[PDB]
């Protein structure tokens, strides 16, 4: 049985009214439903999309149970987190629209009737929710283990994800040691390569007259801060102030550490909300939270982003939001996808405590002509076209991508291939590290082993060039875009993508 695309979303709409927790997803989506239904219809234009077979979705949404205790539903209208269920809620979406027969679970009792009932070929769950999973079915579970795709929106290094090299690292996350493909980890933004990422779609209501007339629209020196609740306020006063120089102050709060300049909305409805962005000029990140939603929403109407930079940048090392996370990735700013992908002159990212580079970006910002902006990762028809080449093209269970797309690259010491790949444009691709781990093999890449040994480590396949020594990877679930050797070099998997879409390879659709 094929899949047929879906242009009407009443079922979609029913099987939300299930649960009250979905109430908040199901308003976006209603504000959203034009876009979508414009997208789907386009991608179907432009590509293939019969001979789809149809597949029996479970959506187990562990950050909903009672059972979590996370208490997201509880607090989503009154200034909670939100990202987690634009998330969600854009992917359910996605799935309604390419025809799959998606079953929604929320509760313990949902997730074991419809794995009960047999069926299921593909699983979104978040780690929480694979918690769930495990316990509910018991050692069947590895059964379906290849199904999995694991919302995980920091994203998990490989020497977190193999259970018994992160314990010979002492390495206490709670989130980590699945032992998955950690292809299998869907992010929020492209940040990890040892993972996907899946993202979301920036919610934007710039019809091409708003464009036109957005000079009238948006309010020259109008400054918004980003920072729902007044804990993320602390010690800015300097900054606000070099701002309140040149521009009026709003918030969106939900206050003791907000001075009395600032103008305060209160949480505003998602249609406020967008409404303020529109007037807005420049939206101001105040360092927390990181790696949001938020600041891609403002872009897309027309703010320019005031983005913290982070020197040294923030992680597990220096940082208590970041221990225990299944990864050593370093943010190198509030919004490093903003910073690297987006940049000047819609973000920039600048130190809070250099008044001289702060006033020269707000002079700058407010003399800025207006050009809103979103990457296409990030709209409906690039979600759809991204999601729908992975749960065409991705198998855990059973080539993709193609070993075409296959660049080697040799990392110098103190270099990861995250970064090699990074520098020429390219980005590591760790499906092609089998491809890269024997003595032939090398050969072909224009490296000789004159020697090689084994070992069980996430820094290899490395090379000596002094000695022409080759170490290759004895455990295979060790392969690692994360990672620099302090002496030697690695050789690295790249592959090309995609404008606006780095995700896919050229030849991956
Ligand atoms: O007054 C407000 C402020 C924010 N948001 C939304 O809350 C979401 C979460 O954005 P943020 O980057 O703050 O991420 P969070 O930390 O809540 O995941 C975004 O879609 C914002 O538009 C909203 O609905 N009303
Ligand atoms: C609301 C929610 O569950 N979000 C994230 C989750 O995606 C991530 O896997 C985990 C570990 O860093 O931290 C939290
Ligand atoms: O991770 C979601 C959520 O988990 C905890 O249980 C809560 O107390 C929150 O502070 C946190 O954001
Ligand atoms: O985003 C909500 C909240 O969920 C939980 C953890 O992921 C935190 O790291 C995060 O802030």
């Amino acid at each position: 049985s094929l899949a047929e695309i879906r242009t009407d979303f009443n079922i979609l709409y029913s099987m939300m009214k299930k649960h009250e927790e979905f109430r908040w997803m199901r308003l976006r989506i209603r504000r959203m439903a034009d876009a979508w239904i414009q997208a789907i219809k386009s991608l179907a234009e432009k590509q293939n999309l019969e001979k789809r077979k149809r597949k029996k979705v479970l959506v187990h949404l562990g950050l909903l149970t009672k059972e979590s205790g996370f208490k997201i539903a509880e607090t989503a209208f009154s200034g909670g987190p939100l990202g987690a269920l634009v998330q969600w809620s854009d992917l359910i979406t996605s799935l309604y629209l390419l025809g799959h027969d998606i079953r929604i679970s929320a509760s313990l009792a949902e997730l074991k009737e419809i794995m009960g009932g047999g069926g299921v070929e593909l699983i979104y769950i978040d780690i929480v929710g694979l918690a769930q999973f495990k316990k509910t079915l018991g050692p069947s579970w590895v059964h379906y283990q290849c199904m999995l795709r694991v919302l995980d929106s920091f994203g998990t290094e490989p020497e977190f994800n193999h259970a018994n090299y992160a314990q010979s690292k002492g390495h206490k996350t709670p989130w980590g040691k699945w032992n998955l493909n950690p292809q299998q980890f869907y992010t929020m933004f492209p940040h990890t390569p040892d993972n996907s990422f899946l993202g979301f779609v920036v919610e934007q209501h710039l019809n091409s007259s708003d464009i036109h007339h957005i000079n009238e629209i948006k309010r020259q020196n109008q400054s918004l801060v980003y920072g729902k609740v007044d804990s993320v306020w602390k010690n800015k006063k300097i900054y606000l102030d070099i701002i309140h120089t040149y521009m009026e102050v709003h918030a969106t709060v939900y206050t003791k550490n907000i001075p009395s300049y600032v103008k305060n909305h209160g949480i505003l409805s998602g249609r406020d909300l967008q409404f303020l962005l529109r007037e807005t000029k420049l939206f101001v990140g105040l360092g927390l939270p990181y790696e949001g939603p938020a600041p891609l929403e403002a872009i897309a109407n027309g703010c320019a982003f005031l983005n913290p930079k982070f020197n040294p940048p923030k992680s597990s090392k220096n940082t208590d939001f970041f221990i225990g996370k299944p990864t050593l990735r370093e943010l190198t700013s509030q919004h490093p996808y903003a910073e690297v992908f987006i940049g000047r002159p819609h973000v920039w990212t600048v130190d809070l405590n250099n008044q001289e580079e702060v006033e020269d970006a707000v002079k700058a910002i407010l003399n800025q002509k207006i050009e809103p902006y979103m990457p296409y990762e990030f709209t409906c028809e690039g979600m759809l076209q991204r999601i729908n080449a992975f749960i065409e093209k991705q198998d855990f269970c059973h080539m993709w991508p193609p070993l075409s797309a296959l660049q080697v690259k040799l990392a110098e010491p103190g270099q990861s291939c995250k970064q090699v790949c990074q520098e020429s444009q390219l980005i590591c691709e760790p499906s092609f590290f089998q491809h890269l781990n024997k003595d032939k093999d090398m050969l072909k890449y224009k490296v000789t082993c004159q020697s090689s040994e084994l070992a069980k480590d996430i820094l290899v396949p490395s090379f000596d060039p002094k000695n022409k020594h080759c170490v290759f990877q004895g455990d295979l679930l060790l392969f690692s875009c994360a990672g620099a050797h302090p002496r030697h070099q690695r050789v690295c998997p790249c592959r090309d993508f995609i404008k606006g879409q780095v995700a896919l390879c050229k030849d991956c659709l």
